[PDB]
């Protein structure tokens, strides 16, 4: 028989199913395509078996040898999900089996072989690297404002202010200066002074200007090329990488 870890995320996801709740099933899931995974089981198993390898691993390219999954979850995702999931199913063996998946996910071992995992994993799971859409944006934003600026429109007035909040003026800036792929860098412009924002108010402003951009479409009452052409530019691969990338760094900074 397979691993009774495995058996029990399979007992919970028919169980939240009776349940009918479901909304914590992907997570389930992805959950067991990592404890399945080759790279995750050989590198828990070294992280058991070999007390004296010490600091990071995850620069080792174990998955030269090893498949590991498509998907990644964060380790406290995966224990709010255990936790939300303790409270919803309340017979006797979904608790027995919510408890094991606890315990496991606290075990010291099991956490840095998830958190190596995890670290190799990002690098593999990627499809193709994006290409910009434009090589300035920054000029378009300059130019949705001056085809803006005469309409009177309140939605228009919204959007040139956010098109020149620091932030997404740094958005903007980062996105060419990584364009440019021999301008060396870009990322920093987002670090620096007031263009540094909270990546879910980054968020909810490029969310917004994408919102005030199609509602300014289909008004019908300006040209719409040049506001089609920003939102695809806010909403494409590349510039969701950069932001997607910023989320990441801003989560490491170390305010000591």
């Amino acid at each position: 028989e397979k691993m009774q870890v495995l058996q029990v995320l399979d007992r919970l996801r028919g169980k939240l199913q009776e349940k009918g709740d479901t909304t914590q099933n992907e997570k389930l899931s992805a959950f067991y395509e990592t404890l399945k995974s080759p790279l995750f089981n050989q590198i828990l198993t070294l992280q058991q078996s070999i007390k004296q390898l010490k600091g990071q691993l995850s620069h080792i390219p174990l998955e030269v040898l090893f498949q590991g999954p498509v998907k990644i979850l964060e380790i406290e995702d995966l224990f709010s999900s255990l936790k939300h999931i303790q409270h919803t199913l309340v017979d006797s063996q979904s608790q027995e089996d919510i408890s094991l998946l606890l315990q496991l996910v606290q075990n010291k071992d099991f956490q840095n072989a998830f958190k190596i995992h995890n670290a190799i994993t990002v690098h593999m799971n990627k499809a193709s690297p994006p290409f910009p859409l434009i090589s300035n944006a920054q000029d378009l934003a300059q130019e949705v404002q001056t085809v803006l600026k005469p309409v009177h429109h309140k939605e228009g007035q919204e959007l040139t202010a956010l098109l020149n909040t620091p932030h997404i003026q740094a958005l903007l800036l980062a996105h060419d200066k990584v364009a440019e792929q021999e301008m060396g860098g870009g990322l920093e412009v987002l670090f620096q002074g007031p263009a540094l924002v909270e990546p879910l108010g980054l968020e909810r402003d490029v969310s917004r200007a994408v919102e005030l951009l199609e509602r300014l479409q289909r008004s019908g009452e300006l040209p719409p090329q040049k506001l089609q052409a920003l939102q695809r530019v806010l909403q494409s691969r590349f510039c969701s990488a950069i932001r997607e990338v910023y989320e990441q760094l801003y989560d490491t900074l170390d305010i000591t």
